[PDB]
């Protein structure tokens, strides 16, 4: 249906790819839905399925023997996950759990081989997608090593707003729905450290802290801090 | 053998060996003096380098203008590799520790290289994924593993072949007040040895 296939076409994997080929793969894709709280996969599990959300929220968490788990990200419409599986079938690098009911469409490595075979020119476009992904994954590594807590709070707030923000009267209302601990986990620091940084941010007039939402009043200043 | 050194490149792991050689013969060789910057953070980038001899440090600009060292690389290492699939501004500086010799290609060569060997396209998507696989593996550990464990990781990774005091602790991620006390404990167990910018591993 138009809107659902509109949502799908927006995914990273299709960004800057041949529009006709994108249409082609979209109609070959299988739909799935999952209920609220459903587990899609567990970290460690073998996989060969890439998911593109068309509706609802999935969280990806990282785990450990000691130092249990850590929210990695939260994802919504047009986002994809599990993409590694279809390029390098192997074990899942995270967990994926449904925060709400979720509707998605999926593919596996075969559908991908067939796809490229049909539209060879897209291999170059998909390498660009795979590299853009890399650019981002190394960045989060660098930030975690070198940026300070306030800085990474600033980053995390901006990243959530890019993905889940509402333009509101010159500001951006971010409706993440996360505990203080989860924000800490995204930032990679302690509930306490992260909460101070937030408070200093409010005190500066850059943000207003309201329930489980953040109103970013001063993007420029907050960004410069990031 | 420059070819062999070049053949040990991550970009080439598990790709058609004839497709690999065809490109090697056709890559440009380049040389830089000691100290020279190859590229600066934020300049338009479009070139992959593979080191054939010498050492290159990669770093990002820090606040207060300070220095943030991301990695040291020697023969067979490649930097700028992402600019070749996804042009645009460089995300680090690459600076020559010694005199440097290296081979290069641009995205313009890479387009022609796939169009000549469509077999590779999939092998190249696998490479990137494997690298992607590796970086998260690094991220998990970083949020989880102890600085000693991460100083042990940096030590083992650089030891492939056998940086100041405030440069190793950048690689590792935490304080030099932590990285050093991690390093001393290792030496007390008799694992490694001081000597200056030099370390001996057992």
């Amino acid at each position: 249906m138009e809107g659902v296939q509109e949502i799908l076409s927006r995914a990273g994997i299709f960004q800057g790819v041949d529009p006709t080929a994108v249409n082609n793969l979209i109609q070959d894709m299988e739909t799935v839905r999952f209920p609220r709280g459903a587990t899609i996969f567990d970290e460690g599990e073998p996989g060969d399925r890439l998911y593109i959300i068309t509706s609802g929220k999935v969280k990806l968490a990282r785990h450990a023997p000691d130092g249990r788990e850590n929210l990695l990200t939260i994802m919504g419409p047009s986002d994809m996950f599990g993409e590694l599986s279809i390029f390098d079938p192997g074990p899942r690098t995270s967990s994926a759990v449904c925060v709400t009911e979720v509707h998605a469409a999926t593919m596996n490595s075969d559908m991908l081989r067939n796809w490229v075979a049909d539209h060879p020119a897209i291999a170059e476009q998909l390498l660009r997608v795979l590299a853009r992904r890399l650019r981002r994954t190394n960045a989060s590594l660098a930030d975690l090593i070198f940026t300070d807590v306030p800085g990474r709070v600033a980053k995390t707030l901006l990243q959530l707003a890019n993905r889940f923000g509402t333009q509101e009267a010159g500001a951006l209302r971010v409706n993440h729905d996360l505990t203080q601990e989860e924000i800490a986990q995204l930032v990679g620091a302690s509930r306490e450290t992260v909460n101070k940084a937030l408070a200093t941010f409010a005190h500066r007039g850059w943000i207003r802290l309201e329930g489980k939402s953040v109103l970013i009043v001063d993007t420029e200043h907050l960004a410069r801090r990031a």
